[PDB]
């Protein structure tokens, strides 16, 4: 086969099943570029900081998870075509991505009004004038209380993407860099019944209401 990095990009683009196992230690690494090791794993790839065990070095874009709040990947970090992007598992978490803007990973318990207020301090948000449009990918867990995810007071457009059902399930989000400050996003989900294949995580047109 090709490199593990190539195998992940191919699985993403082909819509194949190839799971990702993240070492929890990655959450001690700040958002932005990160040198990791990829390893063979059962039905997928393990991403960690271990140089041994058939490890293949890769430089990725990384977005950690932090309990009770959000983390942000800035678009100025995004440069190298074909570089992979990952965030840590979504365990009831939300991910919001502006096309050409930041990516946010918001922990499950943070209320939508609270995390929107925190996001909105970002320069890209301050530049998003009321009554104007952006392309936005937004992913939340189906069956979670609306309080924790619903942005309909703020955004006009397509419904969010969802993972899971009945407030149960986990998701993986990653991406492939396509140019300066730009990525294509991909996702899969994990049920008590196993993991799905990769699929696109789509940007849709959203107008800022207020």
């Amino acid at each position: 086969p090709n490199s593990l990095e190539a195998q992940i990009r191919q699985a993403m683009k082909t819509g194949s099943t190839l799971t990702i196992e993240f070492d929890q230690a990655l959450n001690q690494k700040s958002p932005g570029t990160l040198n990791v090791f990829l390893h063979p794993a059962n039905g997928g790839v393990r991403i960690d900081l271990d140089s041994g065990n058939q490890g293949e070095p890769a430089k990725i874009l990384w977005l950690p998870w932090k309990q009770g709040e959000l983390q942000t990947l800035q678009p100025g970090s995004i440069s190298t075509v074909d570089m992979l992007f990952f965030t840590y598992y979504l365990s009831g978490c939300k991910v919001f991505a502006g096309d050409g803007g930041p990516v946010w990973h918001i922990d499950a318990p943070v209320e939508a009004n609270q995390f929107w207020r925190r996001m909105s301090s970002d320069e890209w948000m301050e530049d998003w004038e009321v009554g104007t449009d952006r392309q936005v990918a937004y992913l939340h867990r189906a069956g979670q209380s609306d309080s924790l995810w619903n942005l309909s007071a703020y955004l006009e457009g397509a419904a969010p993407s969802t993972y899971g059902r009945d407030n149960l399930g986990q998701a993986v989000v990653g991406g492939i860099v396509t140019g300066r400050q730009q990525m294509s996003l991909y996702q899969y989900a994990t049920t008590s019944s196993g993991s799905s294949a990769w699929s696109p995580l789509t940007y849709t047109l959203q107008q800022r209401k207020q």
